[PDB]
């Protein structure tokens, strides 16, 4: 699934500073994904998801999104680890910072992004 022009906020999951441990950050998906390999947990930065198109909640856990800053064209791939309110994304700060290439997202409090569910790879 995909959608355009969705709001992405940020939350301090601090994934890296929690050793990529989903239980430590209190991620919804910890119940099913916390014991996946370290290589899997740490492959991609983390997000909450609650977009207009595609699964959310339990069915979305562990899936990957390609996210594009509509304003700057910066991109990254994230892993769904949590659920959110809003019809968009709640990115870990590290991910938001990566995408916020002009700093305007930090100032306003959100980015406008497109997303697409993508193969997570191996």
């Amino acid at each position: 699934q995909s959608a355009s022009n969705v709001r992405a906020t940020y939350h301090f999951y601090n994934a890296q500073q929690n050793g990529w441990d989903l239980r430590k950050v209190s991620a919804y998906c910890a119940t099913w994904d916390a014991d996946k390999p370290y290589s899997w947990r740490s492959k991609y930065g983390w997000t909450a998801f609650c977009g207009p198109v595609g699964p959310h909640g339990r069915a979305a856990c562990g899936k990957c999104l390609r996210v594009t800053n509509t304003k700057t064209r910066a991109e990254t791939t994230v892993r769904i680890v949590d659920q959110c309110s809003n019809g968009g994304l709640d990115l870990d700060w590290s991910v938001f910072k990566k995408l916020d290439t002009d700093g305007s997202g930090y100032l306003r409090g959100h980015l406008i992004v497109n997303y697409q569910f993508v193969n997570c790879g191996n």
